């Protein structure tokens, strides 16, 4: 396990337009379109995305060029952010993948806001913390993906995943 199968088995992967959990179009290994409800938008941030015009298709190779992109993005964005970072640094590599699946899901502006959890992550108090993490919207939403990424929190394993 690493983080892009992790990603791959939490996100899937579907080669046209589609919505996600949130209703947002989105298409390959969880790559967010647009938040319009315009499908025309989409299709133009896809093609952007690309460099072609894909009519809302794209091929495998295509789909996990977004993807490392987006992986790489994720991680780039952690370290350039004051709230994120140190915990970031603090973590193993195995819970550093569930904080890069946060991220990717929900959004760095967002994430740097839950304080209390990154407060409980950096002091390694990790079943304080994984209680923490249920305490959400992001749990309610997706409880399956949360549980399993909450579990790689608390753990530092891969057990939630096999
Ligand atoms: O909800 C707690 C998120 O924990 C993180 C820790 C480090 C980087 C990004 C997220």
């Amino acid at each position: 396990m690493n983080i892009f199968e992790m990603l791959r088995i939490d996100e899937g992967l579907r080669l046209k337009i589609y919505k996600d959990t949130e209703g947002y179009y989105t298409i390959g290994i969880g790559h967010l379109l647009t938040k319009s409800p315009s499908l025309n938008a989409a299709k133009s941030e896809l093609d952007k995305a690309i460099g072609r015009n894909c009519n809302g298709v794209i091929t495998k190779d295509e789909a996990e060029k977004l993807f490392n992109q987006d992986v790489d993005a994720a991680v780039r964005g952690i370290l350039r952010n004051a709230k994120l970072k140190p915990v970031y640094d603090s973590l193993d590599a195995v819970r550093r993948c569930a904080a890069i699946n946060q991220v990717f899901q929900m959004g760095e502006t967002g994430v740097a806001g839950f304080t209390n959890s990154l407060r409980m992550l950096q002091q390694k108090r990790w079943d304080e913390a994984a209680v923490n993490l249920a305490k959400s919207r992001w749990y309610n939403q997706t409880p399956n993906r949360a549980k399993r990424v909450i579990t790689t929190f608390r753990t530092g394993t891969w057990d939630a995943y096999k």
